[PDB]
């Protein structure tokens, strides 16, 4: 039990950074994202041009 | 929603300088027209000449 539970303890600091790591990189996804509603805003406007919606 | 209302100030602002210009050409083109009414009361004598009316 006291050796089993050390490899156990380890065995979850491991689990932690996985988890770590992918909920760093959703964070920049979701800025990018929200850059992304803005441009959609900002091209409707009626003084724009075919050109300027490029 | 707060990004999203500042791009949508942007989207107004715009909207106002549009109206802004439109409004100024319809200013000169009443003077213009105020003047023609005038040639034409004027052109309504009964001293003038052919010539005169051309």
């Amino acid at each position: 039990q006291v050796r089993g539970l050390e490899v156990g303890m380890r065995n979850a600091n491991d689990a932690i950074s996985i988890a770590q790591i992918a909920e760093g990189a959703m964070q920049e996804q979701t800025n990018m994202l929200q850059r992304m509603r803005d441009l959609t805003i900002q091209s409707e406007n009626g003084a724009n041009s075919t050109a300027d919606l490029v």
